[PDB]
């Protein structure tokens, strides 16, 4: 029981307006219900176009990093 | 003086033999014999032909210590 609710701070509406105001409310929600998972692809990921030096700690740090984050 | 010289270990040359021996060693002599002229071209070296794995340790033990010994 430990999900949050919406409330009515203010008013005592009747069971036709509460009907109205939740229909209105669940009309307006919408977006990704139940997406899947976002696929991976990184072909052609920025990280790969940069130039590193051979000797470059960012070849830990961004290029490996960003290959292996998961 | 500490440079090493060549020994007649055995045997006991006249004058004109000697330098008949020495003219045929300094001709048989191995001329440039690897010169210091040698420079760097890492253009299309075999490690950069190479699969690394994102994560090769090789990455740096192999590729980046080839491209940086001098």
């Amino acid at each position: 029981d430990h999900e949050a609710h919406i409330k009515v701070l203010r008013g005592e509406p009747t069971p036709e307006e509460m009907a109205a105001l939740m229909a209105v409310l669940a009309s307006a929600g919408g977006g990704p219900a139940e997406p899947v998972k976002k696929e991976r692809n990184m072909w052609g990921h920025p990280v790969d176009k940069l130039r590193y030096s051979v000797f470059s700690w960012q070849r830990v740090t961004l290029l490996e990093r960003t290959h292996m984050r998961r």
